[PDB]
C-alpha cells in the first residue's frame, strides 16, 4: 500500500531486527507495558511483573518478544499481501486474547520506539516515514478482519 521503494526501506530496517529478534521483542513488550500499563493485565503470564528489572530478567516476556516479531516479521515480507499470515492473527487476539484495535496502535508506536532507540544511525525520515506506513497497513488489515468476526474497539 506503499510504494516499492518503501517496501524495500521496511525490508532494509528489518534486517536489523533479524540480527537479534529475541532482543528487539523484549524492548519492545517492556516499552509497551512501561508505557501503557493497561496492556500488561492482557498478560496473565506477565502480571506478576513488578518492575522493568523484573521484566527484563523474564525469560518468557523475552521469549514471548521473539514469538511476537516473528510472526510480525512473516507478515511483513508479503509487502501486503498477507492475508493469510493476517487472519490467523486476527482470529486469535480477537476471539482468544481480546486485544483491541487501540493497543495495536501501542506496540506500533513501541516497535518504532525501539528502532529509533536502537538504529538510530538507519532510522532516517525515510525509514521511518516507510515503516509507520506499513504498521498502520497492519493495524487497518487487523482492524478489518475484526470487523468482519463481529467484533470492534
Ligand atoms: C505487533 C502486533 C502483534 C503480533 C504480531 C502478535 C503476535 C502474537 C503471536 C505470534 C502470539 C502467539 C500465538 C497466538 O495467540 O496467536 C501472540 C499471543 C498473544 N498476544 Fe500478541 N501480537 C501482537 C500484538 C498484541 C497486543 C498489542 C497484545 C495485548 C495488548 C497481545 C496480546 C497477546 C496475548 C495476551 C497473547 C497470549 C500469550 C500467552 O500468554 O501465551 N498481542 N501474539
Amino acid at each position: 500500500g506503499l510504494s516499492d521503494g518503501e517496501w524495500q526501506l521496511v525490508l532494509n530496517v528489518w534486517g536489523k531486527v533479524e540480527a537479534d529478534v529475541a532482543g528487539h521483542g523484549q524492548e519492545v513488550l517492556i516499552r509497551l507495558f512501561k508505557g501503557h500499563p493497561e496492556t500488561l493485565e492482557k498478560f496473565d503470564k506477565f502480571k506478576h511483573l513488578k518492575s522493568e528489572d523484573e521484566m527484563k530478567a523474564s525469560e518468557d516476556l523475552k521469549k514471548h518478544g521473539n514469538t511476537t516479531l516473528t510472526a510480525l516479521g512473516g507478515i511483513l515480507k508479503k509487502k501486503g499481501h498477507h492475508e493469510a499470515e493476517l487472519t490467523p492473527l486476527a482470529q486469535s487476539h480477537a476471539t482468544k486474547h481480546k486485544i483491541p484495535v487501540k493497543y495495536l496502535e501501542f506496540i506500533s508506536e513501541a516497535i518504532i520506539q525501539v528502532l529509533q532507540s536502537k538504529h538510530p544511525g538507519d532510522f532516517g525520515a525515510d525509514a521511518q516515514g516507510a515503516m509507520s506506513k506499513a504498521l498502520e497497513l497492519f493495524r487497518n488489515d487487523m482492524a478489518a478482519k475484526y470487523k468482519e468476526l463481529g467484533f470492534q474497539g
